[PDB]
């Protein structure tokens, strides 16, 4: 609370990892409050988002879409050093939905190419929160170009269920969902531009339709399927953090459920249970806990099946272990009528 | 647990009924776990969804859109014999969101025309869940062709409110909301086809716009009105189950309320109370308990009034009873200004 | 119960104020149950919804979009004298979501131009509820023309958190969010019509797209900005009631949080806490309680950033007070890299 106390707190640098993987942390806080330091360089680059070679001039924190997940405990201070290289052509900033004041920090971190800034904030509330770039006048554009992520502020004493009973996960994954608005020419072919700003006008026209051309996980159609599927084993407890900085989503683990789901993302708000499909509004993050019971492949999707299977909002989970015939059994395999 | 133990469980064959009605069942489980058997034949047929003669090539479970509601209690086993007659042209399967393993069953139930299969799963979680067809690579198409429904896994001891008091209903209705995407020719007239597959290409383009041409209850505009209006009486406690396998909905009982609403559809997640309009994400089912206090006709709708009154999402309830002037009264009937 | 017992109740006529302000009231009920009287005259008037001059023929209760907020206590009787002037061309009625019977009151208040009516209903359920016009056959047209508002039925003992601790706000604002569907000409310019009737056909075509041309607060793009910006101070407890009679919204106070959010708008439903972005389904109202901690400008928006910053759903908050460096601080201001 006092100047003396804050300045005396321990400083601790963390090495970030690209989604859907998460950096090192302890569910239960180790030691007292500390100033957790992170650093992210902003990269403006063209990325291919589908099998048709469709490009997007990405604006990515730490070079990834979405930005990496930052994990701190309640009442710690998140001190982030944001850098916008001279090679970039736009001004960026950052808004932490977890922070209080200055529009989430957006007003204190507006950096042009060739600048860096250091913002500190006390994570006073526990939950998963979205963070995103918000330069005044072109907020949506930056956000829908991939410039968003989320952070997890864990209660000092780890997660718990509705009746105070502790919930300890074995694995944690971060799925950032992105709605893209790529322009098409009169023939229907997606367009490519030299610089980010060149697409500005055409993109906004697409944005106003409120109909994304692609809705993806980890920046691309299929980014989390195939060999890039997330893993687990029967018996394993998994926390799947999910975010959507600009548009609603309805997550669903096909084959499983969300045993405990902090749908609003706030840990002080009791988790719903036995969820089939949960809902996360635009501009929020949510977290679902589940203990795998059956092996095989699972499909984790946005349950608007058109957005999942036509637009690209589908990921996989490869689970190992033994099958349970009490849970499910093929009494009579598909056979002649 | 052991196959031996399950084999010794009493089995019961249940007779399914067309929505909005629900087959006979007991709120409080009568006895120990049983293996509840059901049989549904898949019927591919043309359905007329509006008074303009618009046709949809439905892929209907048990012949109706939505498929019938199956009722079992927690920890019972639901055994379904799914049949895909040789009269059909497509492979179909079934995913129960209430089940655990093999993508909810779809992976163990892929039956081509002229095949059948039998699936058994333990209803481990109490609540209303969605079920739907989901052929690999043709998922949304089958779902938006009306191939979906719901099941209700009641708690053994029946329904209860957040504080444990028993909530016993007098009537139950199942309302399945469907979002259709019907192609139109260059003149804005809805197109008709001679075969399901002939409309595939045309339908996928409409689906991608994420804008349904129709949003209807029980398969057609006006389906649940007039001869198909739901009934009740002042003093009657009614449970309205609602499902939407592909798209969000916001149910509303015009003139009444949602006394208790399990918005997520999961009974272990306490119900919201005194609701005016509840929300159900695409891919889930919710349930609302309400005791009618006033006679007259009510209108149950998706409260995006455009969807409800332009697109077709509206149903009626004809309630009998005595008017309660304490609740509402016309002090001055419409008259001179 | 009896008309004699209701007539023996004290009556109090209330003078309404234009949104975002609310007429005077007490959080805790002043004594016992009373019949609270209100009067509103319907005005069909042209309004301008943006800086380019886009006009809409609105259907406004009390001449405002949204209609004013009426405030009463649970078990009070709300007696509304609704007047439809001779200068109006259409018939109108009102559906109170807080009421029980005759389609929320709509069936008993159908008045033509030149008529008036007086409806009384008991405010039996505590919470915020929208009210809107619903002429049979033209329900959505009236609503998306601005003919909706909201009411608040406070618990007779004022607000409390989910654990019983009292929640008393210092100020209260009412944000009515409106989705408009404005036709455009062949050049993309918004169209103007002589009579509201002349706008119907073209407007219906846009409504069916389910993509509004404007999403605004208090009737217009930027209505709640500049000298019309809401105000507060550090330490000030603010209750923000938000409604959307026809379309979903997801409120977010950029730079702040929703400390206690009755997202379903029903006070008997415990509030969520520490919310970053909440959700209010079309056809409902919600309420958020927040104690300001930092000074400066805040943007209160619907967090689908395209809706917020392209469609018009952004309001501002001007907050006085001392900056809190503990909560947030610029360790290094934007500077050389
Ligand atoms: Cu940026
Ligand atoms: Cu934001
Ligand atoms: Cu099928
Ligand atoms: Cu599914
Ligand atoms: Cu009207
Ligand atoms: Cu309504």
């Amino acid at each position: 609370a006092t100047a003396a106390e804050i300045a005396a707190l321990p400083r601790q640098k963390v090495e970030l990892v690209d989604p859907p993987f998460v950096h090192a942390h302890s569910q239960v806080a180790e030691g007292g409050p500390k100033v957790v330091e992170f650093t992210m360089v902003i990269e403006e680059k063209k990325i291919v988002i589908d099998d048709a070679g469709t490009e997007v001039h990405a604006m990515a924190f730490n070079g990834t879409v979405p930005g990496p997940l930052m994990v701190v405990h309640q009442d710690d201070y998140l001190e982030l050093t944001l850098i916008n290289p001279e090679t970039n052509t736009l001004m960026h900033n950052i808004d932490f939905h977890a922070a209080t004041g200055a529009l989430g920090g957006g007003g204190l971190t507006e950096i042009n190419p060739g600048e860096k800034t250091i913002l500190r904030f006390k994570a006073t509330k526990p939950g998963v929160f979205v963070y995103h770039c918000a330069p005044p006048g072109m907020v949506p554009w930056h956000v829908v170009s991939g410039m968003n992520g989320a952070i997890m502020v864990l209660p000092r004493e780890g997660l718990h269920d509705g009746k105070g009973k502790a919930l300890t996960y074995d694995k944690i994954y971060y799925v950032g969902e992105q709605d893209f608005y790529v322009p098409r020419d009169e023939n229907g072919k997606y367009k490519k531009y030299e610089a980010p700003g060149d697409a500005y006008e055409d993109t906004v026209k697409v944005m106003r339709t409120l109909t994304p051309t692609h809705v993806v996980f980890n920046g691309a159609v299929g980014a989390l399927t195939g060999d890039k599927a997330m893993t687990a084993a029967v018996g394993e407890k998994v926390l799947i953090v999910h975010s959507q900085a600009n548009r609603d989503t309805r997550p669903h683990l096909i084959g499983g459920h969300g045993d405990y789901v902090w749908a609003t993302g706030k840990f002080n708000t009791p988790p719903d249970v036995d969820q089939e499909t949960w809902f996360i509004p635009g501009g929020a993050a949510g977290a679902a806990f589940y203990t795998f019971q059956q092996p095989g492949i699972y499909a984790y999707v946005n349950h608007n099946l058109i957005e999942a299977f036509e637009l690209g909002a589908a990921a996989h989970f490869k689970v190992t272990g033994e099958w349970n015939d009490d849970l499910m059994t093929s009494v009579l395999a598909p056979s002649g009528t």
